[PDB]
């Protein structure tokens, strides 16, 4: 029955081998999904081996886009998968880093809190990490105690930087015993085309590397481009001393939302539940079956251009692409994304050549970005052509600069992008970096208000430049409306053209893609995809 | 009660760290002693990492003396400790080697028994080793099934040659689970005189090396020259993730027979019994208490010279020294051994300077030996001085050569030591190497028969040269009696002088020290020590 | 080693079948002694099914003598065995009774503490009993937490009164699980002389009765008059579903102090330790071997008369008889007890016929007693004959009455025994019943002080009549000395004659037999037995 006796909090560690980008985080999120559907209170955590105290200092070419929490911490991309699959808001405590651990221990040492002992990597650093892991088990603010804690160990087994985290995980297995701690290992099975064979040796070497630090995997996730033969799974199970139930073939699925089905079909969740002795019930597939219908059987299709610098074959825009697809799901339309380089759109002819075939354009935000002349050029072309545009953060800034160049302000720019501009229509109000959720008020019956169907909203922000209030009355002559603001009205939060000027061209300073979920699409992307559909139908 | 239900055969693996010669084999033998006294049927086994198919090819400077079994196998020194402490005769199967394992697997490959598979170090070699380990568990020829199998892994953790044996032990722990397999780890705690501190770092590194291959020790034997402080044991337990019950301080005992008392006092046997869940009863200390009384509280003392080449600070004569001490124990006399170089006895003045203070001389056997001129010189001096002499193998050969040089045969020698001798009184009957137990018949009322108190005996042999039957009648004029022979009389097995010629001077081709036990002293050494006592008392 | 990790407190329940007086309490005490010698902190408890709130109201024909604790509670006889074998002082909480439990629950009900529930035998009464059982596990006043709690369930399985206690034991086994709770069942194997066969059927029916309430015994103690054959143990093990290791033959030992040896020889303690998974070490038999030497190999012998009413084949004087034998042990003399009826000593000829062969006389205390004319007659005869006398409680009262009748007070008596006496030399100071330990001061160099070798003592008291202070100066003319008193001198605590009047005639109001232990004999009994030995030697 729905009510069960109390049991200790189970720890499930996910680790990676051979390489990064194996979908380790997505596999952990999908397992969290399945365990949630079986009725368990899953909570999740990530451990980042890098020394950056937070990824805000990084460049999106390193590990993709940054993410932001409601308590305002700045965290790795994987916390976004955790949100999108658990449909939850996670604390900043959900992302530990070596930078934070070392800073904490060094500070504690300077204060003498170790009573004159020699501070060492073992026990003190591993103790801090073990403390940070077991803190997840404590009852939440409302007393709800997690049934399973899924911890993802970033990096690769054998990286020098992972050594303290894996030692902490080993000590947790020692303290709590095997009945509470489960190790899931994700590994790569490469295909060599010239000889037409899958090779298990990389997996064997990775499992041996893991054993060399005192960890025995309970299951293996064999990432591959094609379904692994049964003979190879038997060979791997034999060589790696893993139960043949625990070798899980995980081929590249057409979309990330099929992964829960793949793992359920292989009975990974059943294996984990049996091994950890958790109480369970069957998965109610109703919701996710509807989602997968919206994914695989859409009624129509639409093409959207994604314009950026990182677009050169990188997942720097993962949240934006997923929010776009969720918007398509709300309308049961397939959204096809055309990855367009910003710099090909600097010339009007180049912009026409790039964009002429699409049904909409998206200008996402970024940091360390350059060359926004191409972005604004794409805006100018799209407005003339009638394509819908959604601008996120920098997209709104480029929209405002386009409007500035529409009314007389030809040399106008951001102080970020031309410090010598005579018309800094975008300027520092380095100023206060706005981070996290803030409330905003919307113009009644604005296109933004028509989308949200409310006058009050809250959105996650990450930026420090703002619209210069000195130019509102000048740029309003473009027809642009400051249709959403901070509650005091001091800060512009949304801009749009009236529908009769262009059917839909909207920008927002915030990152709404960080509040979207596939089963709860965000209003603005529903609106943007609807406008793109209307363009395609009317064109 | 004495009768208990059936349980699976428990495996206890003993491994070493830091260095060899830590007393790993003696600790295993003492634990076998304690578990036997608690009523369990202990059996024992050794795994030798070296590639020699058997140590017969080695030189006693490498690892000490060789040992011989009743089925006639030639084995490491440690099987001698197993015999002396369990008072048992062990099969040749009790000593596995890498040489045997590789030869077996290669032979099986040549015969195609692996059906075309690639032969690998894993699984095939480790499977052969695991098979050889689990074969010890099978019921004996009488159906007696061992309760515990104690396996000693020779070498050091981290030697390249030990890698297959430790992997086999790990696989045994995997197959049988933790409730059946127990790992005991012996390690060194060095004392640094300049700073006056015991150092635990070598132990930490050894335990880490052991963990790096997938073995977690259940207990630590801390070998030291002085009793380890409690703070250091706590530090070791904390750093090594070992139960504080499992850190066992094992300081250098004055004699090897005190080790069972040291281990019992530390409750190692209790810890092992609890952890393996074995049925037990208290140790009946009656017998071993009597032995230790004979050891520590003797009524008198006697000095015996041990003459050899390996005597330069090496345990090449361990069995001989222990048989001497057992002979002393039968008479409750302390036997003090003066280690005398053979080459200082070549000159009569040098022999007098070396031996003049002793009460008896022992000439042990050997192989690859040279310089027996000094040995025979010691015999000549001792006979003139009246000291008792016992000659083992080569000791008998030197006695016979001395007698040859006593009757006319001044240039007589062994064909081994002067191939050009005109009088090869010792000669090949390379001839048949006699190995193991053979029966012999003794002259009635011979000194040998007076010692054994029987006319028939069996002794372990290891030699290929024999007394040349052509010279019996010539050398008998020395007064020497061929007082023991093979049953057909063809081979001389013992020689002695009549008591009125010298009170006791006896030699035997066999190695009686391989049938002695501390609680069952061998007749000949009882006789030899009694003669030395008589000399000391009469002198 | 001596220091082990923490483990949960183990509960061991001792229950009885077929009949009472099977030595269930003595077996529990012996097991406690063994577990203490193996190094465990044993604590003990008894549950009495009878409704009497304490045994003070009972008659010594029911269950033998009453016992007293230092906090002054009045408890069953078995607490005396627990003291004598553990050599400890136990709280009054060590004796629960149905009277106390029902009174407690009824009182709580009247105060509404059950919040309107229907009060039932299950849960509420069994909950109170389980609470009182688990309270023994709590850390003591110094933080020492017991390792094993041994609980004796009084009565017999299948008595109506035992049903709540056995249900509480079943609930304890449910709560703590089988790894913590062990059931020891004591049962009788009768011998039928006409057919010469031991019968196991009573044991089978008792074990079946026990199983019918949900308890499966882990071991059986087969009480018998002769050693049980092995075939019967096999039959019992098979029929009763008890491990053949757990059927323990426990024949009637010549003295109660052999029982630890019997249980150890049968390996009951080993079985319990293995089954509960307790950490242990071997029993150090030094002390108890010395005790058993004093028991079985005395140098001499002496006969002592025990004069009382309950002497008609009853154990109403167990503590006194054991204290006598402990006194004998201090001197290495065998003490033989001649059980003498008081009423045969009323006439001087009858007293002579009863006592003439003994070497000393003991007058023990009692309650509900009558006919003290015979007791005083034995005192008068013994004093004339010169036999030494020790008088306990009523013995002191009779001594004082004898002295009263020695000086002029022929009609003197206690107000208890002649309410109309004209000379109540013993009188209520019903008055305050003095119970438990009280301090006393002794005359310097008194015979009592010569025994105790001190001027200050404390003794356990149970009485309400006292020496009437009005008669001290009158009765002192007998020669009697009030050689010990309360610190204020108000109360007489010891009386004696000077050695030249009689070599030893002493009485005390207290029960020194309740402070004696077999390994710590009490001064007064050592003195009394020494005086009896001196009489025997001089007579
Ligand atoms: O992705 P997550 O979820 O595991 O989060 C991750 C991924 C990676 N890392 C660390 O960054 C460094 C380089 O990583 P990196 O894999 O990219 O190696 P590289 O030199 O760049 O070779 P390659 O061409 O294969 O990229 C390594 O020290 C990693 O331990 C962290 O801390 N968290
Ligand atoms: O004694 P056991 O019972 O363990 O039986 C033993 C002892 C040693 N071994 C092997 O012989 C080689 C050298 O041994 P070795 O310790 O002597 O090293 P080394 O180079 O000589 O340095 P060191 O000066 O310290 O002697 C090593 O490969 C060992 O694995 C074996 O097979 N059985
Ligand atoms: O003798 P009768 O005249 O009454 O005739 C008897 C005696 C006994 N029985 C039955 O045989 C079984 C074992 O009997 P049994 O008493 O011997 O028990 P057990 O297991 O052997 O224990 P143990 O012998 O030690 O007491 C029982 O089922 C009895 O009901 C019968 O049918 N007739
Ligand atoms: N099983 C899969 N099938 C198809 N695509 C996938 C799968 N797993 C992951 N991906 C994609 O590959 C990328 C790597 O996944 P990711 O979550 O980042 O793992 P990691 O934490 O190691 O970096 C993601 O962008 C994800 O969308
Ligand atoms: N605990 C000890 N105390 C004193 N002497 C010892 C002790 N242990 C071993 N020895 C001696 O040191 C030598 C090494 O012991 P050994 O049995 O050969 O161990 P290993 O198998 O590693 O070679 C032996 O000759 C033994 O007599
Ligand atoms: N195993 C025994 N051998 C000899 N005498 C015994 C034995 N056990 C008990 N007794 C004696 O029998 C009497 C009854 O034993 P007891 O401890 O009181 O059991 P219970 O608690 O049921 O009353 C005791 O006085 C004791 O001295
Ligand atoms: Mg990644
Ligand atoms: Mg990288
Ligand atoms: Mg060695
Ligand atoms: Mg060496
Ligand atoms: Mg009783
Ligand atoms: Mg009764």
């Amino acid at each position: 029955m729905r009510k069960h006796p109390q049991t200790a909090t189970k720890h499930l560690f996910v680790s990676g081998g051979v390489a990064s980008s194996l979908g380790k985080g997505l596999t952990a999120s999908s397992l969290g999904q399945l365990l949630t559907a079986r009725g368990l209170h899953v909570t999740m955590q990530k451990l980042d081996p890098y020394l950056n105290v937070d990824p805000g200092t990084m460049n999106p070419f390193q590990h993709g886009e940054v993410f932001v929490t409601e308590d305002g911490a700045e965290t790795d991309l994987d916390v976004g998968h955790y949100e999108r699959f658990l449909d939850r808001n996670l604390p900043g405590s959900a992302n530990v880093t070596t930078g934070q651990v070392y800073s904490t221990v060094i500070a504690k040492e300077r204060r003498g809190e170790y009573l004159g002992d020699t501070v060492q990597v073992i026990p003190h650093i591993t103790d801090e990490i073990k403390r940070r892991i077991l803190a997840m088990a404590q009852p939440d603010a409302d007393g709800n105690r997690p049934d399973v804690v899924i911890t993802e160990i970033g990096g690769t087994v054998g990286d020098i930087e992972s050594q303290p985290f894996l030692e902490a995980a080993r000590q947790v297995r020692h303290y709590l015993g095997r009945e509470d701690v489960f190790f899931l290992h994700v590994s790569l099975v490469p295909y060599l085309a010239p000889s037409g064979e899958l090779k298990t040796k990389p997996t064997q070497h990775s499992v041996a590397a893991l054993r060399s630090i005192g960890i025995t995997p309970d299951a293996l996730i064999l990432r591959c481009d094609r379904d692994v033969p049964e003979a190879l799974k038997n060979k791997i199970a034999l060589m790696c001393d893993v139960d043949i139930d625990g070798v899980i073939s995980t081929p590249d699925a057409p979309s990330i939302y099929d992964i829960p089905k793949v793992l359920h079909r292989e009975e990974l969740d059943a294996f984990v539940v049996r091994r950890l002795n958790l109480p369970f019930r069957d998965v109610d597939w109703t919701e996710w079956d509807d989602l997968l219908r919206r994914v695989h059987e859409p009624h129509e299709t639409v093409r959207i251009a994604l314009v950026g610098k990182y677009v050169e074959l990188s997942d720097a825009y993962l949240s934006v692409a997923e929010a776009l697809r969720a918007g398509g799901f709300k309308h049961r339309a397939k959204v096809e994304i055309c990855w367009v380089a910003s710099d090909g759109c600097e010339t009007t002819s180049g912009a026409a050549a790039a964009l002429g075939d699409v049904h909409g354009v998206l200008i996402p935000g970024g940091f360390g970005i350059r060359g926004i002349e191409g972005k604004i050029g794409a805006i100018a072309y799209a407005r003339a052509r009638g394509l819908p545009v959604l601008g996120l953060c920098l997209g709104l800034q480029c929209i405002v600069i386009e409007a500035a160049r529409s009314v007389g302000l030809t040399n106008a720019n951001s102080a970020e992008f031309d410090p010598d501009t005579p018309d800094p229509v975008i300027a520092t109000m380095g100023g206060t970096m706005r981070l996290g959720s803030y409330p905003a008020v919307l113009e009644p019956d604005s296109v933004v208000a028509q989308a949200y169907q409310t006058t009050q909203v809250s959105e996650r922000h990450r930026h420090r430049y703002e619209v210069n209030n000195a130019y509102r009355d000048k740029i309003a002559e473009s027809g642009l409306r400051f249709s959403g603001t901070s509650p005091d009205g001091h800060l512009v939060e949304f801009v749009e053209y009236p529908p009769d000027r262009h059917p839909f061209v909207v920008g927002t300073q915030a990152h709404p893609e960080l509040k979207s979920r596939p089963t709860r699409p965000h209003p603005l992307f529903v609106a943007f995809v609807g406008a793109a559909i209307d363009y395609k139908a009317g064109e």
